[PDB]
């Protein structure tokens, strides 16, 4: 994965860790 | 379950408790 | 659910326990 | 359900439940 | 339903829990 | 379970012991 | 997928976790 | 897509999001 | 579709959205 | 794993150890 | 203010911040 | 604050949140 | 603050935390 | 402090930890 | 600046980018 | 500013960056 | 200190250790 | 800086390392 | 700095290094 | 420093070292 699709996933990811929906 | 859902169930929970209606 | 939906099914479920009416 | 119809549904349940009319 | 049958039909169902009549 | 989970498990777990009504 | 389209997914992605309607 | 429709689309699916009308 | 079109679609989209009509 | 991809890894799985939910 | 003027005052508000123009 | 007024002060502080103009 | 005044802080709070907009 | 509100500034105050913003 | 406001002086805007006469 | 006014200013901030001209 | 209050402030303090952030 | 403006102006620093404008 | 403000300053630093341009 | 902040600052200034330029 190219580096802003990377970063963009982890957000997503440690978002959806803080509110239990991933 | 995502935190909301949690949270909400947890009040629900104890207010059940508390009420003897659970 | 949706946040929106979780929510109104919260204050509906715990006004239900204090009414003995779910 | 949208936010709007949500919105109303849940006024009228709540109505419901306080004249025990649901 | 679009928002202003929506809101119609909100205000007609909670005058009829109001009334006794729907 | 998840941190949150074990915690709202743990609240109603000793709520339950001091009410008699696990 | 274009810088332009992961942002805008990206933005929709969270948005959809905050209101529980992914 | 191009820039323009993926812009339009972007705050269209916003909006659907915020609405719950998606 | 040209740019003009989609602007015109964009608007009427959103306005569709709001008045829950589309 | 590229540096960047190892770096999200570690910060995601760090927060999946305290949250109790990898 | 009485319910249906918070109603009211609420959606437009609520419009008001959608488009930008409160 | 009535209930009534607390959530529609509730709705729009989020949505204010959302789009950055509270 | 009564219970549904706290809920609402509450979920504000965290959304200002996620948004960094508090 | 009440425990709902306890319960709200230990997850506020968790969250801020995580997010470096208390 | 309202919402369609914004929209126009940036389509205005990046065409005058693009034409070299902002 | 608001997200909409952020959005806007980002991209032509970035095609400026682009065609030498900010 | 309560026995709700202590548990808090112990999860509290030992996120702050393991982030060094207390 | 909220969350929304901190990335666009990551972006925008980054690009403008890339092209040795900043 | 706030977690996400650390991330986006090491990135920053990083290809400042890399570019010799800090 | 907390611990995210070291990390940034230990990767920082290795790659300095390699570079011959902290």
């Amino acid at each position: 994965m190219e580096f802003v699709a990377k970063l963009f996933k982890f957000f997503k990811d440690l978002l959806g860790k803080f509110l239990g929906n991933n």
